[PDB]
């Protein structure tokens, strides 16, 4: 059936117009639905700083429909955490290594919310990490991503005091890929896998290495 789709330099030639459709879905929910002001760009494309050759995108597809997706930039590089959001991360240090990856930009279009996509896109990430071998992921979130990782099986690691962003409470966290972890959600999504890898073979650790 539908699966999520792992793109990044190595592969990307297969998907340009789903990446230039993502970034405009993206401009939708992070900028006209979260408010999040400071991503609004008159081109209607949000794109930050962390989407360039090293980015990974997991897009959920429906034919060449995106319907959700997330985001992976390896912490070897400048990250969000440790360009914009330090002080979140004060207590335990911002990331640096080339087995953690940097997680942001998860979403779903509302048409397929509170649905079977919200699962999947969990277990995305984990299935993704441990075919890679990247150890953990880290992420700022706003705080009531807590329960949510709870509720997958997540285990996470606080980095720092939770603080306001905008009004908003929001922390910074690791979260442990486990093998554990995804077998429960393979059984829970009912699929054995659920990320796809079209193309040439993606080897991501070697990729932040090099950074
Ligand atoms: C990598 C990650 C950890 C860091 C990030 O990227 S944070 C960015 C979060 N993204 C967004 O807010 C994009 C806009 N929203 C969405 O795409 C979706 O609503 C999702 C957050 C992916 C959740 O979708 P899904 O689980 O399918 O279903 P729902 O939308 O019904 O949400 C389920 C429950 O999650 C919670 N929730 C979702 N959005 C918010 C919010 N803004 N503030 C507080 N709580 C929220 C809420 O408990 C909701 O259930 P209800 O209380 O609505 O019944
Ligand atoms: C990630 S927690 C949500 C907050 O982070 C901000 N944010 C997300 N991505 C970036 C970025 N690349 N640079 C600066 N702020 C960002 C959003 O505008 C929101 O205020
Ligand atoms: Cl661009
Ligand atoms: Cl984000």
């Amino acid at each position: 059936g539908h699966m999520i789709h792992a793109i990044s330099a190595v592969n990307r030639h297969l998907y340009e117009d789903v990446l230039e459709q993502h970034f405009r879905l993206r401009h939708d929910i992070f900028v006209e639905e979260r408010h999040w002001e400071t991503l609004r760009r008159p081109d209607g494309r949000e794109v930050d700083s962390y989407d360039d050759e090293d980015t990974v995108y997991l897009l959920a597809l429906e034919g060449r429909r995106v319907v959700g997706g997330h985001r992976l930039y390896p912490t070897t590089k400048p990250s969000m955490m440790s360009e914009v959001f330090p002080h979140l991360a004060a207590v335990r240090g911002c990331p640096s290594d080339p087995l953690i990856w940097e997680w942001s930009r998860y979403f779903v279009v509302r048409d397929r919310r509170d649905g079977a996509l919200n699962l999947q896109l969990m277990a995305a990430v984990q299935e993704f990490c441990l075919d890679q071998g990247i150890a953990q992921v880290s992420a700022i979130m706003e705080t009531w991503w807590l329960p949510r990782f709870h509720e997958a099986g997540f285990v996470v690691t606080p980095l720092g005091l939770p603080a306001l962003v905008e009004n908003a409470w929001t922390m910074a966290a690791t979260v442990d890929i486990r093998r554990q972890t995804l077998d429960v959600l393979h059984d829970r999504i009912g699929m054995p896998s659920i990320v796809q890898q079209d193309g040439p073979r993606l080897d991501a650790v070697a990729r932040a290495n090099l950074c």
